[PDB]
């Protein structure tokens, strides 16, 4: 197992880190960790991004920023005006992907809908 900051500078440099990371994780390789793990009640709304935590019964919330891959290898992010919409938020990931917070973000789309989760929480 690599170290968090072997992997993040790995992807930090490649020129598409989320393909980096993803890449890793398909090849078997250990999630990074050190993300910030929220103490919460686990009967919030169970929206994905959150002001506050907001976990139900079947999630982990965690810090947005120690989530996001960009956030996490000090890169920019994907888009025009580089906003982030995790950092200085509250995401809540489904236990079974609490293993992996920054992969699961990535993976991942929250509902226009019901703010939840694709595939997940929304039940849309
Ligand atoms: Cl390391
Ligand atoms: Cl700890
Ligand atoms: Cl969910
Ligand atoms: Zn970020
Ligand atoms: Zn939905």
């Amino acid at each position: 197992t690599m170290g968090n900051s072997t992997v993040l500078s790995f992807c930090a440099f490649a020129v598409d880190a989320a393909k980096a990371y993803k890449d890793y994780l398909a090849s078997g390789g250990q999630p990074i960790t050190n993300c910030v793990k929220m103490l919460c009640t686990h009967t919030g709304t169970g929206q994905a991004i959150t002001v506050t935590p907001e976990a139900n019964m079947d999630q982990e919330s965690f810090g947005g920023a120690s989530c996001c891959l960009y956030c996490r290898c000090h890169i920019d992010h994907p888009n025009p005006k580089g906003f982030c919409d995790l950092k200085g938020k509250y995401v809540q990931i489904p236990t079974i992907c609490a293993n992996d917070p920054v992969g699961f973000t990535l993976k991942n789309t929250v509902c226009t809908v019901c703010g939840m989760w694709k595939g997940y929480g929304c039940s849309c």
